[PDB]
């Protein structure tokens, strides 16, 4: 049995009083990870290769979730079965080395580690064959599946509160790697297809967006003993509510109340993004992001997020480093022109197994400080019913409210490990 | 550390729309499973042997349940904690090759793989002495619990709705197996006397079943390389609406509304199986079953149920096939006299690990088509306070109204693994 | 990957009718186990050493834990998810031995198996410095995390109802053990300082604990091929209510409609105990403890508790043995001076793995006796809201009701297994 995962846990004070309070900008998609979570959060896989003859051979992967706030020893929870799936590789004898797969799965996912910020997801349940050798690259196809939890009514419907039944929205994928395009380089181009898969007789809300697309550019460059990776994406429609690949062509959110209200994502979504790890002599790695994205809808309520941040490491000895993080965001509303920005500055002394800034486990006791000015927020006050704005972006005083974090400091301290096996 | 169980998990599609939708008849207890499973269901069990001396040892293990719908990744779900049990093994010097166990277990589950049908099954919290070598056969013996959510009341009272305590019910089991009784063909008989188990001072509703019987014999005979098994049961009174060896002597169920309903199950049951599973040559395996079951009830709301289907696989290589499956439902309302039908034809294209019939796991890709025509259904309607018919069989039409699913088609499309292991 | 864990599941009767119950005096803390356990309770451990070099290594070890009814097959629950931690252990070159840790963890717990009863238990989120080598001893340093469900306002009240907003609890731990002060016999001591650690600007009820100390003494004495402990422990205000380590500051208590009511706390508690486990010749072993703890609370509603019990075991066979358990408990109420009393009386027939009282696992056939008489118990008729006395321990026949569990008698019998690998 092969037992593989992720795990972070950790404990942290708050400056001012209280347990760890973590930063992120209202509007950013992400936070700057380091000495910023505050929860603790494990997947504990179990696999097998249950059959093997030569070259062919079937492996079976889990991955059980747990996500708890870390605030006391018995933690109840709600783990979430994210993947089951069976990997059939070399069984085709026309299309040698390529893999043949059904279930749930975590199907290549592209993030960027110290914002923890996934800009190519397309998992869920699906199926697919992947790594088809085309000689001057490898071709995968995939097809997975998500659902919004309402959107679709069963008749005519002129009602929004009507749109209540869950939809299935399917995600065609093409991706194709691995194309060497210059000396250490190699470039990866993907394709996905998203729509709304509506029921028998089962309708949209009028306007929705329904499908969508979403266009991939990587290219990865191995430099100073790491990477550098650069990323163009532009996703149309129903691909940019979520923007890394899942779509959600209904349009249509629920309040807690269970009101529903239009989220229409009529429009599109330019994400544009660099990030790598790099070494520099025996000493020193660094890992750092810079990505500018643009989220513009028709309705006038997307944004315009830039952020960019850098974690150097001062490796001591083979095991002992100290790691500070800086990260830097600004949002700005579509709809409204204010901005919110924030900056984090994060100093840690770590233990690690191994000489690297990719280095797991990590034990790390560190501080943060955060200072934040933020002038904008969204408006989620009454519900849906009550209230027309439900979900717009708002001026930070509108009528007399506050919206957003307002404009002020924090520092935490703590200890946490974080571990990849 | 000893890591086993089963799982289920794919992609799929409705012709008319929609993520793939699954056929079962109204009234059958069962349904054709190849292409026609909407959900991702695994058992992870966990085992080791602790302790070993010679002959004799401890064997420890777990089993762990997830059911999530399979339209999404992260679905957090609340796992069912099926088994934690020990076996001791030849630790009683006068009974060789004997095991005494305790605890949550699947005990000696008998069921149909093609149907997934459990047609003699007590498994849940319980304890037992195991195969005890008698000569001519092995006999066992096992005690094991389940509780009806309501059916008890505490004080005497002629309203339904006070009795809403949970109603322990005890299975007492005798089991006697592997006597040889023709060449290549053996013989199991089983005894369950099942009965509610009242607090002190608690009592069951005026006429309550209380107690039953299930009286089982299956036949197993080796032959073209696989096998069949020739099975008939008889169940009495509070053995009959589960009528797979757990008792519900209550009699009491409940709506959503939590307001209870007599669900009486004086009567008898009566069912006729045959199932196994042949090769012939070297190209060619199938499974089929036939099956008659007749629940006969007092209160006339049983059902006359009539299932047979062949899954025929056709070997290509000794990993690649084209497995189909045809199945037939027909259920007769006692009420009414009216019948239900359906049959089902599904396609399959197939990878597996080995060149069985039972080779798993098996990546399958399937389409599926199914008509049925029903002139039947269940009243559901209103709460059982509300509506005196609450859970009668009623004819389709009754009152203005639709009951069962009607007279119609659909096909599906997909992908799908199944493994154990 | 290591598989470590504890289990216990079975199946039950109680003599007068229902499925098995489970005896514990009103007012004490713990039962006496043997045949008085009513729930299926697992502990799943997997953890690995992910990194070795030399003398230095990281451990990465989990703990999901399901406690779920045992009355069926299918239980759906929650599984708490209560240790996620990495230990590196020898890394700092000056400290050798010390073991540096974070996540959650069960640190360092000290329990009375019979009574399963832990006594100083600060197990939750933290992190810590092991094993200090000091010369003459062992010092460790920790600090763990816990949470009380309300007791904070964000604004100045005088309404305790206003007191709904969790508030974080630290404690910092110090401990110096392994002094060796006589032959055969080391000491432990521990300082535990816990308090409630307030958001800025939320506030605790006027009168409110706020912090509290824990002072522990142990001394551990090997004697006939076994141990005695000796444990002297001394709490303070916020350490009394929960008296194992985690503080409790808040003092502000729910009840089920989510009405605040207050419990403070403020008072001290004294424990005073001795357990331990011995062997008498190859044919007998015996657990036993005495205790005795004095809840003193200056609201007058803490409890004086006195206990006493035997486990002598018999040894047949080196894997067959009967076992006995007899228990005692008398709690004295503060408020009334009323006593409540119950013995346990327990026989079992025992297979286990090894010819120890600790050896696991365990399978058990068992009866218990148990008689009690109980002259008070608490009053949680109504709610906070409507009832004044809420919470407060009261006369058994306190205004015509019945408080408590009366004056009885019940025996049990059933099968179970127990397990810890
Ligand atoms: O697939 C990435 C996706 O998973 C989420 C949870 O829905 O994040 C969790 O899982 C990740 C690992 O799969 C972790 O990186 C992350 O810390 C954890 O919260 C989404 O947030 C993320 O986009
Ligand atoms: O014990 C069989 C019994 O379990 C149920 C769930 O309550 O079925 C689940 O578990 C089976 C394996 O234990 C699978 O065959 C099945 O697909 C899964 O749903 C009952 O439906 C079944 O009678
Ligand atoms: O840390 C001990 C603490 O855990 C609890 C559950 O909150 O007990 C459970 O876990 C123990 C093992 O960690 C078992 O000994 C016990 O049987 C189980 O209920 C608390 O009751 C106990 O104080
Ligand atoms: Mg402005
Ligand atoms: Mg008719
Ligand atoms: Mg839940
Ligand atoms: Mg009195």
């Amino acid at each position: 049995v092969d037992f593989h995962g992720y795990a972070r846990s950790g404990i942290g004070w708050t400056g001012s009083g209280g347990e760890q309070q973590c930063f992120q900008t209202t509007g950013a998609q992400s936070k700057y990870r380091l000495g910023n979570e505050c929860e603790t959060y494990a997947e504990l896989k179990l696999g097998q290769e249950v059959w093997k003859e030569g070259d062919k051979s079937f492996y079976f992967d889990t991955n059980v979730a747990y996500s708890v706030a870390q605030q006391n020893d018995w933690e109840a929870t709600d783990p979430a079965f994210r993947e089951a799936n069976v990997q059939g590789k070399n069984l085709i004898e026309w299309l040698p080395g390529s893999t043949i797969w059904a279930g749930k799965r975590f199907y290549q996912r592209h993030d960027v580690h110290m914002i923890d910020f996934y800009y190519w997801d397309i998992s869920g349940p699906g199926a697919g064959l992947e790594n088809i050798d085309v000689g001057f690259g490898k071709l995968s196809l995939a097809a997975t599946r998500s659902s919004e939890a309402g959107g679709s009514s069963s008749f005519a419907s002129n009602n929004i509160y009507d749109y209540t039944n869950e939809t299935a929205n399917d995600v065609f994928d093409v991706r194709l790697a691995q194309m060497e395009i210059n000396p250490g380089g190699t470039l990866e181009l993907g394709v996905d297809y998203g729509r709304a898969n509506l029921r028998d007789n089962y309708r949209l809300v009028d306007g929705a967006s329904k499908d969508g697309w979403l266009f991939t550019a990587e290219h990865t460059q191995s430099v100073l003993k790491g990477f550098n990776k650069f990323v163009v994406q532009y996703a149309t429609d129903s691909m940019t509510s979520q923007g890394k690949g899942l779509s959600q062509g209904s349009g249509v959110a629920f309040d807690n109340e269970k009101f529903a209200y239009n989220i229409n994502n009529n429009g599109h979504m330019l994400r544009i993004l660099d990030h790598g790890a790099i070494s520099m002599g025996d000493n020193w790695d660094m890992m750092y992001v810079g990505m500018y994205q643009d989220i513009n809808w028709d309705n006038d309520n997307g944004t315009k997020w830039w952020t960019v941040g850098i974690r150097p490491m001062y490796k001591w000895t083979p095991i002992m480093s100290t790691v500070m993080e800086i990260g830097y965001d600004n949002v700005e509303s579509q709809r409204t022109g204010d901005k919110n920005n924030q900056y984090k500055i994060t100093l840690a002394q770590q233990w690690q197994a191994g000489d690297s800034i990719w280095s797991r486990p990590a034990i790390r006791v560190f501080a943060t400080y955060a200072k934040w000015d933020e002038k904008w927020g969204y408006d989620y006050t009454g519900n849906a019913d009550n209230n027309a704005n439900f979900g717009k972006a708002v001026p930070a005083d509108f009528n007399g409210g506050s919206f957003g974090r307002g404009d002020s400091d924090e520092w935490t301290f703590g200890a946490q490990m974080e571990i990849w096996w």
